[PDB]
């Protein structure tokens, strides 16, 4: 024990397990977080059923969350107003140069990411960590991203003063005793988490939600593989093997070592002939992927199976297919618009076991969202998500509009028997899409991975309530991972493009859908939801080779008839599905100003070539 006094031994604050127990890499970097940031006790991790109970009795005693008591063992938490979403503007990465993490705009001001100096980052890092963990607890959470054991899954340790997090880590990573014994002596993503208020208080509490507002910064160090997040404890922004590891740094190192880390689902759809077939999506936040991934089709003898709802890694094998595996463990789902109409394998998931977060509580202890679709006995009442009494003919709504499920997904009706198969299932086509109220029709397949790669980079969305943005403002967000690269968006697309020279690569086919274009009156002309099985049974035609397809400038539509729409016989056809010269010619400019003004002389010449042949092609309606 080489030591003038203690050295920087914590073992007197451990209230849970061992340091002697760790793998010495992981007790070097508990203890010296430790010494940084002055916890009151150390708390590591076991994700057993038994430490399980005794968070959530903590916390419920502590009042930081309430028992739903209509179900079995559900949560229920409600934050300060200031931390509900992400905060894309106080997100990012560190780099000895700033053009490896984002291209330099040419009008200023990048779109791309937020890129911070190493030595901004030293200072901004040095005004909020030391002794931010005093008077609380640090928790150390071992958790693996994808299957416990699997040779692709990777290992981190977070550090977090919030027990909440804890709760949340535990149903969406693989956490605990098993994944330090799985870890040994290896390298493991270093994640440090404070909600940033340190006892005594020197600011007010809301809502018993510990947050730092003002100083709330989420960062990524991917030379040091360190992910460092201060001051707010929102899902997105405190679950640092989610957005931070499993695409901002999981992306760069896709990008180095030849696979990708990508913003999408995973489904197995099969017909009613029982043949099968696994796709991806990648669509923006809150823009349809957790309802996509699980599904319940309309259409009769149709089935879809969820291998994961939210990130997906791919590579390529050497048989040439791509293979595709969820590294997550739950679903961290959007709860408005969430009913047994819309998605009631998701329903049928949140039964038990569940945290909520930012919805709102019925007096017999269920929950309430926008769009739940039931009603409650007359006398029944609502607590909003802001503790308020609240009424259906008031004038915000219940819950708040980016509140969230946090779920296992082994719990899930329908998860797939593959979602936890070491070697992925194999993809057979890629879907993008997002929010376009206008112009864009149902569905399109790309010409050609170089067109399909384009179509992704061309991507456009309304805002969200997933992040800070207001509005329904239409923002472009390429492969839906604008808030997510790791790295400079223009190799990202060269990376893309590489695919295509990889020898025996079996590469899916492309396609873009879009559930959200709305009439004149800006009603949806497409009701979505379990209706868009009709659109994957196109899909899966034209994977097999069916002669269903129309060429159009943009790329294959359905053949008029070939989409099944018995039972939506109300569908405005020629509407819905309309392509617009006007419309393309000022889309078609509007990406080009785009791609020169944000990726300028980082954009691969096919990205340029597939513009023009859009052009091109348009220029010939
Ligand atoms: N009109 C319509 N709304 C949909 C459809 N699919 C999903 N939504 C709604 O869009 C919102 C977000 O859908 P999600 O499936 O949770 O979005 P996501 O892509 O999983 O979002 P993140 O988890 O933030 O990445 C919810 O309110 C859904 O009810 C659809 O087909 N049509
Ligand atoms: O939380 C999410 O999944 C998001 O914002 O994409
Ligand atoms: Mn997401
Ligand atoms: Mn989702
Ligand atoms: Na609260």
């Amino acid at each position: 024990p080489p030591q003038l006094h203690n050295g920087l031994d914590f073992s007197a604050k451990v209230i849970q397990g061992s340091l002697d127990s760790l793998p010495q890499e992981v007790r070097k970097f508990v203890e010296g977080n430790a010494q940084l940031c002055q916890p009151e006790y150390i708390h590591i991790c076991d994700g057993s059923e038994e430490e399980y109970g005794r968070l959530l009795a903590h916390m419920q005693e502590e009042g930081v969350i309430r028992k739903l008591k209509k179900y079995d063992n559900c949560w229920l938490a409600l934050t300060d107003p200031r931390d509900v979403a992400r905060i894309e503007s106080k997100t990012v990465i560190i780099t000895q140069e700033q053009r490896d993490t984002v291209p330099i705009p040419k009008s200023g001001q990048s779109q791309l990411g937020r890129w911070m100096s190493e030595e901004d980052f030293e200072k901004a890092f040095n005004a909020r960590f030391p002794g931010c963990m005093k008077g609380r607890t640090m928790y150390v959470i071992p958790f693996s991203m994808g299957p416990l054991g699997s040779p692709l899954a990777k290992i981190g340790i977070e550090l977090t003063d919030s027990p909440y997090v804890v709760a949340s880590m535990r149903i969406m990573t693989r956490m605990g005793t098993s994944v330090l014994e799985a870890l040994g002596d290896g390298e493991f993503i270093k994640c440090l988490h404070s909600v940033g208020c340190p006892l005594p208080l020197k600011k007010p509490l809301v809502n018993n939600w510990a947050c730092n507002p003002e100083l709330t910064l989420i960062a990524h160090l991917p030379d040091r593989r360190e992910i460092i997040s201060f001051g707010s404890g929102y899902g997105g922004n405190s679950l640092l093997g989610k957005k931070c590891f499993a695409l901002r740094i999981a992306s760069r190192l896709a990008k180095e070592e030849g696979w990708l880390a990508e913003h999408m689902l995973i489904l197995g759809i099969t017909n009613p002939e029982g043949k099968k077939k696994y796709l991806a999506a990648a669509f923006p936040s809150a823009c349809g992927k957790t309802n996509l991934a699980m599904m319940n089709p309309t259409l009769p003898g149709w089935k879809v199976e969820c291998v994961g709802d939210d990130i997906a890694w791919m590579k390529f094998d050497a048989q040439g297919n791509l293979r595709a595996i969820n590294p997550e463990n739950g679903f961290f789902g959007v709860a408005p618009g969430t009913s047994v109409k819309t998605n009631p394998n998701a329903i049928k998931t949140i039964q038990k076991n569940t945290i909520f977060t930012n919805v709102a509580e019925t007096s017999d202890g269920g929950v309430y969202w926008e769009g739940i679709d039931e009603p409650l006995a007359p006398g029944v009442t609502i607590t909003s998500w802001k503790n308020k009494e609240w009424r259906p003919q008031d004038e915000e709504p219940c819950a708040h509009p980016n509140s969230r499920f946090c779920t296992p997904a082994s719990q899930c009706p329908i998860i797939d028997p593959a979602w936890e198969s070491p070697e992925g299932v194999p993809i057979e086509g890629i879907i993008f899409g997002g929010r376009r109220p206008a112009g864009v029709p149902l569905v399109y397949e790309a010409l050609s991975w170089q067109h399909g790669v384009f179509v992704g980079a061309a991507m456009r969305s309304e805002a969200t309530a997933a992040a800070e943005h207001k509005g329904k403002v239409i923002m472009h967000d390429p492969f839906a991972m604008r808030p997510f690269f790791g790295y400079n968006f223009g190799k990202y697309l060269a990376h893309w493009l590489s695919m295509a020279h990889r020898p025996a690569a079996k590469l899916p086919k492309i396609f873009h859908v879009n559930w959200f274009r709305k009439d004149k009156n800006g009603k949806f002309l497409w009701p979505g939801f379990g209706e868009n099985s009709r659109v994957l049974e196109w899909m899966f035609g034209r994977i097999e080779g069916e002669d269903s397809a129309k060429l159009t400038p943009i790329g294959y539509v359905p053949k008029e008839d070939a989409l099944n729409l018995k039972g939506l016989g109300d569908v405005n056809v020629e509407e819905l599905f309309g392509i617009s010269k006007e419309f393309w010619e000022k889309e078609v400019e509007e990406i080009d100003k785009y791609l020169e003004d944000q990726v300028n002389a980082d954009l691969p010449y096919e990205i340029e070539r597939e513009l023009r042949a859009l052009k091109q092609r348009i220029s010939q309606m």
